[PDB]
């Protein structure tokens, strides 16, 4: 593809859905393709093309909640849809969209990397996978994205920076019922893998060139009206650099 | 262009101990066995964890089985036969059986609960759309024995990680796939599978007797295709 491909990356109600929305609007080139957390909150599979005529599509289960109620138990479970979830959702945005812009750029809401090398490596330190869960979690991480990654790859990552508090309040403020509990410790970690991997650049991946992909980083702990103006300045930037 | 065609059975009917002998009739003939080792080794022993605890284990293995088989069978595609007269691939089962026998039984056991086989389900239905298409096979292979044989022969075989399967799983286990290959009563989602051919062959007795009969079948059935 000649679509280049910036992931917003950032904890947990740091502002990337917020800020990445609004940003997309000042370039009709300028697609999102956000995280598909809805499809985890209401898990749902195809319907047969005759019973669908006849048969609602269900609200199914919460695999976010179960995940946050029994992390043991269930973070392979949701770490390995919630990959796969995404690069459905990836993959057929650069299939099908900006075919005619001028100067196409597709963001997408986190990657595959932070699945695996921030939310699910965490899980796994934090004993909520075993080693059998993580090796096999890693065998498909790696064997998809070697079939997959090419399209894939990303041109560049805009980290939005916010404190693990100001994370905290933004849970509050955005009222996801199955986030309430969580504990500004978890948060906390999430921060420092952030920071490793896109700050300090000393997290080491399978993926070679992500050594080397520009990253942008922008600080949003400010109220949105109080710095959308240089974030904006600094994106424009960042991308003709590429 | 290579012909794909799936050997399926239940438990210790005999499958990899005749593909392995198909696939000495001819040098354009390969199999792609079932990655079972890697299963017992992940080293962790993932099918163990599926037989003691199958309501903890059972998604985790069906989705680790079904990829492990996926990444095999597109791997063998890719190297050894193209460049042969007529080249055959005998898969050791399919991502069919895979979904609509064994983790559908387990589904149905209460083995998955209703979350865990909606995401089962929309992965292999994913994991298939991309894939799939190459896999699409030509031809299914039967081997029919009873649930009791097939007992006796999980005993001969002597894997320790299914010594404790009872009889009753094995029933289950050949209801569905007579339902699947015999009746055809068994609903898909991949409505090319409703016209592959397949060779059903009666496996029940010693190989010292029947067998050698049962391989010119296949030879001639590869013939048709
Ligand atoms: N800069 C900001 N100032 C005030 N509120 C913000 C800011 N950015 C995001 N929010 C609010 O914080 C909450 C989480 O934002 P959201 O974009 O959903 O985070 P993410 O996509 O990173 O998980 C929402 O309630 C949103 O209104
Ligand atoms: N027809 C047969 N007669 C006697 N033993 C058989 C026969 N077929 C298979 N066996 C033996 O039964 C066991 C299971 O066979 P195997 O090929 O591993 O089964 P599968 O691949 O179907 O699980 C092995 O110990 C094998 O040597
Ligand atoms: N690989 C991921 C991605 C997201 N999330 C969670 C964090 C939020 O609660 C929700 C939306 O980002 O999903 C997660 O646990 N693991
Ligand atoms: N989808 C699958 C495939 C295989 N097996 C099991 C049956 C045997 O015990 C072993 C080798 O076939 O793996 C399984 O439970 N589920």
């Amino acid at each position: 593809t000649r679509i280049k491909k910036i992931s917003i990356e950032g904890n947990i109600a740091a502002g990337k859905s917020t800020f990445v929305n609004i940003l997309k609007q000042l370039c009709e080139d300028w697609e999102v393709v956000p995280e598909p957390v809805a499809r985890w909150c209401n898990v749902q599979s195809t319907q047969d093309e005759f019973e669908e005529l006849t048969m609602s599509q269900k609200n199914g289960g919460n695999v976010l909640q179960m995940m946050y109620e029994k992390p043991e138990r269930w973070s392979f479970t949701f770490q390995t849809y919630a990959c796969l979830s995404r690069i459905r959702a990836q993959l057929a945005s650069l299939n099908g969209k900006l075919k005619d812009a001028e100067k196409p750029v597709l963001f997408f809401e986190r990657s595959v990397y932070s699945d695996r090398y921030i939310f699910a490596s965490n899980l796994y330190e934090s004993e909520c996978m075993n080693e059998t869960e993580w090796t096999i979690y890693q065998d498909w991480h790696d064997w998809m994205n070697n079939q997959f990654g090419q399209s894939l790859e990303l041109d560049g990552i805009i980290y939005l920076q916010a404190t693990p508090e100001t994370c905290l309040h933004r849970i509050y403020l955005r009222g996801r019922n199955e986030e309430q509990g969580i504990p500004l410790e978890y948060l906390e970690k999430l921060h420092y893998k952030h920071e490793s991997w896109l700050l300090h650049r000393t997290l080491k991946t399978n993926f070679d060139y992500l050594q080397e992909v520009p990253i942008l980083t922008l600080d949003v702990n400010e109220d949105f009206k109080d710095k959308y103006e240089s974030l904006v300045e600094k994106v424009k930037e960042f991308l003709s650099t590429l």
